[PDB]
């Protein structure tokens, strides 16, 4: 075979690139696609389309820009631009406003710089922004903004955007604003972080800084003071320039109230009744309420006999939270995603004024989404085909009969395509499905009505044949057995796979609570070039813990995390390393984030199973995490709650049992979510039992290690590790 | 051969010992001495000896004793415990006082907890004590305290104690109190850090620290604002019949006043007489006050008359900062080590009102200390003996006629003892002399009525024994010719040396100015078991910036570190080449502190000479070390002074020639001296420009990294390194 393989240059330089077909839905019938930099809009039904944007109106801009949104109208068109990121998700930008219809710039009342969030109404052209922790809203791009908020304090308190915790932890995004249907109401959230402890870190910034600065964030680890939080609704029709605007509060429930709790779901039914979901600090018991506008008081009325109880007798509520409702057209129904009789994950049908759902779906498998609900059919995707829970197929289902449910994407392309998204349109009279393996991405087109593929948006085909003249990797996804319960792995397989050589095997970790790390999604990264190039297995595996199987499994780690699912990977490799292809005096294992700390929790097991491995932002000890997600899973850490097993699992109580081992542990020193702090408690433990290992540390990055040169320079250090650790001398 | 060789393990665990003789003189006539944990005092004249405090007296104390100290009339002793350590000098500790004769703790009105410093006055058994950054006074150890100062503030104002910069770099001492001869006055300095920046680290503390502590400490960087200082003097006499005794302040020469100025020196030269230096910012200009007592205005005045400018044309003043005089007994004239018209340092005498002073010495070598002065006789410490500025001997010049110079030390015996430190009793009656090297340390008492040998207290006999049973590296100490200049090196040599081999060898830097590296002394160190028995070649340059040769040699990298020290030091590895025994595939090079800086920059140099290198806690831009140090060489970072020089010698602007190299880069994570900063920019730098490299972080170590555990594992690493890089593969 003369092919080229597939290098670590060719992973760290892309060489060879996805193509992808990102379309943004603007109505029931038509969406933009940047194509050359141009927006274009498509007719969904034919597949025509026109310039909406030329590439060149903004060549005089003077800024470069990093993102566009068009108003739900078609009628101005943001522009960001200054960008500058904080966390996952939070980010500032400077914004202008370009007017469609004048052709025109707006330079009157512009948004300020150092903005902190914005957004247009669902429907039409207002705004609403977060600047210096405050909101505002502009009826019209060019009038002065109404200021809803006057309380906004830096690293206090903050009205419609999230704190650190809950952008992280709760909404997974920096937006806490939450338009009603048509845009008259806005509602809000407001986060309190007074008594929340700070994170401090330095942070070195550019050769040219004399003293580093010092970061301080709230963030509470867990055990610690939370943030506390309140909810408003403010009618942004009924806003004055002489009068400072009126938000509504909308107060948690009594049984909330008692104790720290969260907001951690804002869903609106209708134009006139919001719902939201609550949760208790200990995260087994969630309320929802429904609350309607009350046109005589000005008031937002929750009724009590329209309050639904979401709680878990096996660990906690939802994969992450509480999931979200999808109500029908009326708001006098919904569709929940919720934890069955059984532990699966099925859609149940609520009724606003009943205590009872009903499932519709049900079977050993689990609904993933509800990705769109009409009056006769509620789309959703599961892992039921096949009995894969490593794949993801559409699905429709009469709202009539439930006995009817159609795969609509299962028999596409079965050898190619395995694992679907999708995303509807207005009315979900159109759809595109966008299947990413075992063969290579696919998107296409449908129409409702009939299930008709309509067109192939992008197929890849460029890429295919490119990959056809490389050494490329298989992918095997099987399962084991253990106590008479199935769990999946997946192996990336060299070139030329040969069951009767022996191959060193590297064992990829991630093993978080309702994780899943074999799949059908076609991949090209690290373990493409350890597999082409090196001739290395990289194995993962999805043991007790893991998601998408029911809560049996994925709340086998309740209250205990570092025990089974770190037990479960030690006796994954122990069966992989009895097969016959595999050389068990190579095997390997790393893992990043929370299959750092798995990784380190298993060479300090003292199994002898691996040779060496590698963690990349550990946690180390469960009370240096923050609350949100370490409560979750682990309670609180007192001594009347479960102190003793956060104590039981850390890193650094094994610290011995590491001498036998070679071990790499890296860490950027900005790393404002898994802090440094983790990392450099057990390069300490290590240096005070006498054991010899191997670090980096990354200078200014962060969890993510993701600028460009420190990402290469991570990889290589890395490969340089591994290719170390499995020579033969 | 069938010996042992010195191993690793030795080294780090202090297999075999050097013993000490270290003595505590307490009159002219009686040294106290550690035997077998009790303290023994000697009679100097026939070697007899009591038990003056028997090793179980405080046995039900209840806290182990740090250290102790007795009042110089032998009445009590201050017992020092919980000691914390600060910097490198600094530290806080609890005191009890134990009276001698009651034989028993004093209970009343204790030395508080948390004292910052405290020392018995010169005579008698009075106490001076800072706390909370206060000074206080006892007359007697059970009567309460007179306050002194009321200005004392964390961080801020410093009373009786150096802040930061000054505990490093200008006293090399916490304390700034100063007694007078006999007790009467208390003269000390106060120090204002309002304006200071401060460093700012993370320390992480236990495992069960939650969030970690952020250091906070006034540290002024290259160019950064400085700390002020003045002086005072109060007469302690006075506390018992005034309410508050005036602390008198004596305020620099208008010389000084006109610009940023140090105090760096204090000294008292009668009852009633001070002496100060000044150095400017700029540190080529001090100046000395001679200040005298006015018994009718209770003032101090300083006769410009009696003030004495030191000034130098070619570098700084002094090696490390000015001198320190040495008064007769009138306090009518003074000696002092400064550099001659040739550039060498000699000791000068003085008037104390004349500004010409006589040079008592002279000669192309350096007198290092002046150690003791009597009616008759002045002792010091040179390194005249056979033109080896490695060596040191002690020598006796008669005051009254100066061409009578006695060499004490020479020749008591030549081929063991090079390198002579020396111990003068109270009135210098009996002197113990301390030789550590070529051979093993050697010490021994003296009478100086007769310069006779009294007796040996130690020969290291039993470390002898063992050593013969060792196969131990030699020491080479020569010099090489480069420009008509001698530049002394030395060799730490495999046992069995064949100069027809071809070694491996390391060159361990430091090459910081006024350095010397290539001596006399004896050492059991790291290059001990690298020689042993790894068979490297471990060896040394003094090249220019050296010291103990000449303002020549010192003053050539002035204005300009990070020129030539670097570059002679890879001139110096080419000339062990030519000598051919070297292994030119085989060169490396470390160094610590200064040592990693040098190191760093010979590695980015692109030479070609190194193989590889090891740089722990460098130095890599000299605007992010401290004020005092950098400054007094490389002036000031402006454009007016000498900024293009500091933005010139910066390890990371060499990013791209450490392609050529392996490197490992090793640094303290609580380093505040040098700060982890410089080595993150220096990964930085690199991570920046795609270089691979190695790496080691220690969680809070400083710049010693010195902790046990901590000390073998870096040790560890760095052998591992070394071998690696040095394997035949
Ligand atoms: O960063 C973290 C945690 C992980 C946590 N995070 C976990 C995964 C989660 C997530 C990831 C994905 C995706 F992979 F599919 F995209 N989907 N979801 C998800 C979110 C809510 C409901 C269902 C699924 C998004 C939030 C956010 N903070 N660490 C935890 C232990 S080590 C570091
Ligand atoms: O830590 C430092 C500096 C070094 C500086 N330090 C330099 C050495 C100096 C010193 C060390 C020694 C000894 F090694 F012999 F004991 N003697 N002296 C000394 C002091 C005053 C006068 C004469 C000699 C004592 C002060 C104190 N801070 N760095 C400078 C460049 S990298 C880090
Ligand atoms: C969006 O929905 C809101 C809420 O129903 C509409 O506001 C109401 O409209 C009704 C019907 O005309 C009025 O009688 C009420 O007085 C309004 N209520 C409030 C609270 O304002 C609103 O008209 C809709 N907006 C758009 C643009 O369609
Ligand atoms: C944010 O939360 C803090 C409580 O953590 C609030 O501050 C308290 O307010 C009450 C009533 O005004 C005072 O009596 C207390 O002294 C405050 N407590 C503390 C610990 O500071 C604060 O008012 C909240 N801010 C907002 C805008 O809601
Ligand atoms: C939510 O989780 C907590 C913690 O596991 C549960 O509280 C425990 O319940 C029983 C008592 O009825 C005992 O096992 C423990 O004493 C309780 N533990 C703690 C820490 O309080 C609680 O029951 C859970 N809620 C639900 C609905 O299951
Ligand atoms: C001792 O005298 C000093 C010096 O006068 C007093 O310190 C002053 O106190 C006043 C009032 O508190 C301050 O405004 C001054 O700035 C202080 N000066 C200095 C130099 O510190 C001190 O308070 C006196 N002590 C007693 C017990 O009276
Ligand atoms: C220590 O020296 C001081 C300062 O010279 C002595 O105090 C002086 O003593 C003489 C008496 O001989 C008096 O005339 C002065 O008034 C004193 N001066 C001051 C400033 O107090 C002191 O007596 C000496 N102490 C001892 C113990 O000898
Ligand atoms: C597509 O074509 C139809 C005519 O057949 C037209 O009405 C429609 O506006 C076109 N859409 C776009 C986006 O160009
Ligand atoms: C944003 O900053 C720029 C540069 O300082 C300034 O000229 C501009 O007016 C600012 N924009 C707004 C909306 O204030
Ligand atoms: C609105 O409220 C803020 C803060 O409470 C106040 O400063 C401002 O003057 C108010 N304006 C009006 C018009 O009431
Ligand atoms: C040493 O011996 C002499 C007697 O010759 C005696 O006066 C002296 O006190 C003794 N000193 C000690 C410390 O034992
Ligand atoms: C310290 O210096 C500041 C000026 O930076 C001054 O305001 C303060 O009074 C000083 N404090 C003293 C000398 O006690
Ligand atoms: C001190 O240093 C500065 C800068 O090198 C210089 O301009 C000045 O003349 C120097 N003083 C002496 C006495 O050489």
């Amino acid at each position: 075979d003369s092919r080229k393989t597939y290098t670590l240059t060719d992973y760290l330089k892309n060489t060879y690139r996805l193509k992808l077909y990102s379309l943004r839905w603007i109505s029931d019938h038509e969406y933009l696609y940047k194509q050359e930099n141009n927006i274009l809009v498509f007719n969904a039904e034919y597949g025509n389309s026109s310039v909406f944007l030329e590439n060149s109106t903004f060549d005089e801009f003077g800024h470069s820009i990093n993102d566009y949104s068009i108003s739900p109208d078609g009628q101005f068109i943001l522009l960001e631009y200054n960008y500058v990121k904080q966390w996952r998700h939070s980010y500032t930008a400077s914004y202008d406003i370009y007017d469609l219809n004048k052709r025109q710039l707006i330079t009157e009342e512009r948004i300020p710089n150092n903005t902190q969030w914005v957004t247009w109404s669902p429907v039409g052209h207002k705004l609403a922004y977060v600047w210096n922790n405050d909101i505002y809203v502009k009826i019209e791009p060019n009038l002065p903004s109404y200021r809803i908020t006057w309380t906004g304090k830096e690293d206090i308190i903050y009205n419609g955007i999230t704190d650190w915790v809950y952008e992280e932890e709760v909404f997974s995004a920096y937006s806490a604003l939450w338009w009603s249907p048509n845009g008259t109401f806005l509602a809000y959230a407001q986060f309190n972080d007074t008594e929340v402890p700070l994170i401090e870190y330095s942070f070195y910034s550019d050769e040219s800084l004399q003293y580093p600065k010092t970061v301080r964030v709230p963030y509470p680890k867990a055990g610690a003071v939370n943030p506390t939080v309140k909810f408003f609704v403010v009618n942004t029709d009924s806003l004055s320039s002489v009068t400072n605007a009126t938000s509504i509060q909308i107060t948690a429930p009594a049984s909330m109230l008692i104790g720290d709790h969260y907001l951690c779901d804002v869903t609106w039914a209708t134009q006139e009744r919001i719902s939201l979901q609550w949760l208790r600090r200990i995260q087994n018991y969630s309320v929802m309420d429904i609350c309607d506008y009350d046109e005589s008081s000005g008031r937002w009325n929750c009724l009590v006999a329209r309050q639904h109880i979401e709680m878990s007798t096996t660990g906690w509520v939802g994969r992450f939270r509480p999931s979200e409702p999808h109500f029908t057209l009326d708001g006098n129904s919904f569709y929940k995603i919720i934890s069955n009789e059984e532990g699966y994950r099925h859609i149940c049908y609520f009724q606003i004024d009943k205590k009872d759902c009903t499932f519709i779906t049900k079977g050993t498998w689990e609904v993933i989404g509800i990705e769109a609900l009409t009056s006769d059919y509620l789309y959703y995707i599961s892992n039921e085909y096949k009995g894969m829970p490593g794949g993801r197929n559409l699905y429709k289902i009469q709202l009539s009969d439930y006995t009817k449910v159609t795969c609509l994407s299962c028999e596409l392309n079965p050898e190619r395509c395995q694992y679907y998204s999708v995303s509807f349109s207005k009315e979900a009279k159109y759809y595109q499905l966008r299947c990413s393996g075992p063969g290579l991405p696919l998107y296409t087109l449908h129409s409702s009505v009939n299930d008709k593929g309509l067109r192939v948006l992008e197929d890849n085909s460029a890429l295919d044949k490119m990959l056809q003249n490389v050494q490329m990797p298989s992918k095997k996804l099987d399962f084991i057995i253990l106590n008479e319960t199935k769990f999946w792995y997946q192996m990336i397989l060299p070139p030329h796979f040969d069951k009767s050589k022996k191959y060193p095997l590297l064992l990829d970790v991630y093993a978080g609570p309702c994780s899943q790390k074999a799949d059908t999604v076609f991949r090209l990264n690290w373990a493409t070039y350890l597999a082409s190039t090196e001739n290395i297995i990289v194995a993962s595996f999805d043991g007790r813990g893991s998601g998408y199987q029911g809560d049996k499994i994925m709340h086998a780690i309740n209250r205990r995390l570092g025990t089974f699912e770190v037990e479960d990977q030690i006796e994954a490799a122990r069966q992989f390393s009895k097969m016959g292809f595999v050389d068990n005096k190579r095997i390997a294992i790393w893992g990043w984030s929370y299959g750092g700390y798995v990784t380190s929790m298993v060479l300090g097991s003292g199994s002898g199973v691996f040779k060496c491995g590698i963690a990349v932002a550990p946690v180390s000890r469960w009370e240096y995490y923050d609350s949100v997600y370490t409560e979750r899973y682990m309670g609180l850490p007192t001594p009347e709650d479960n102190l003793d097993h956060y104590r039981n699992s850390t890193v650094m109580s094994r610290a011995e049992n590491f001498k036998q081992v070679e071990y790499l542990l890296i860490h950027g020193t900005a790393d404002d979510n898994v802090h440094f702090q983790q990392s450099a408690q057990i390069s300490k433990a290590l240096v005070d039992v006498g054991v010899d290992f191997q670090a980096m540390w990354y200078t200014d990055e962060d969890h993510g290690i993701a600028s460009s040169t420190a990402h290469q320079h991570i990889y290589t250090h890395m490969s340089h590790f591994i290719k170390q650790c499995f020579s033969l001398p």
